[PDB]
């Protein structure tokens, strides 16, 4: 269709997750943010995509989210610094929404250079 | 068909509208997102053609930036995000934050405007 090749190739990077956190969807322009390859990302964790000083405590907060029950998401409204590979850290704009998909909870991170 | 998947629903129940529109400017996709921001139903805007989203102090330009567009190519670079005046149906207006791309499928061009509130 034209749904997939919309989110493929959209400016905005686009990070989904499904229930256990887990990357299954990571655009070319989300490979320019982070500085990571979609092959390097997909099937693995949230955690390497979460800035170093804030992996601790954002597992629980999306633990919190989906136990909630909520359909928007409230959080991640103002600009967040965004962590690449390198270590470097540039500013930008996360418009976060729960997306009722296969019968579970996943997340689509649309992300944007608010440099 | 694409409601069973997980791109349909990406975009559907996005938390910015999601406006598609297919190489005859008309409007193949318009999420309950866009539906708050332009106070459309899916019903009014499905079918109809770009320019009645579009500020009626804008129509006059607008027909000539998509055409321009269209015979750019320029190996495909989807184009630009920045804050634009929405014009409702009541006629009230809304400052937004527009994200618009350039999505090539089946040798044809689409456009894809993600828009939110940024009052
Ligand atoms: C640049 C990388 C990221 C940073 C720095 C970040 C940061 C944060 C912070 C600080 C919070 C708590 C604060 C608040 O409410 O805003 C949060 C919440 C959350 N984040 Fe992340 N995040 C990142 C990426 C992601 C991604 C890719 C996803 C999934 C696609 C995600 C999913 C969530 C969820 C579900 C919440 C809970 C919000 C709520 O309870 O309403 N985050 N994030
Ligand atoms: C709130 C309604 C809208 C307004 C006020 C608006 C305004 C504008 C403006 C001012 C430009 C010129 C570019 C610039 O000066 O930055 C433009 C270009 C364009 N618009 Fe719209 N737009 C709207 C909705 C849409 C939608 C929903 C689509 C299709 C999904 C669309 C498709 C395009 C395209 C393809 C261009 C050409 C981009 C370029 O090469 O400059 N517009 N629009």
């Amino acid at each position: 269709g034209i749904f997939f090749p919309a989110l493929e190739q959209n400016m905005m990077g686009a990070v989904l997750i499904n229930e256990n956190d887990e990357v299954m969807f990571f655009n070319p322009a989300a490979e320019k943010l982070w500085g990571y390859k979609r092959e390097e990302v997909i099937g693995n964790n949230i955690d390497m995509l979460i800035p170093r000083d804030l992996r601790p405590a954002h597992p629980e907060y999306i633990r919190h989210n989906r136990e909630g029950g909520k359909a928007r998401v409230e959080g991640m409204s103002r600009e967040l610094q965004l962590e690449k590979k390198d270590g470097s850290k540039i500013w930008t704009r996360f418009a976060l929404s729960k997306v009722s998909a296969e019968g579970k909870v996943y997340y689509l991170a649309l992300v944007r250079d608010a440099s």
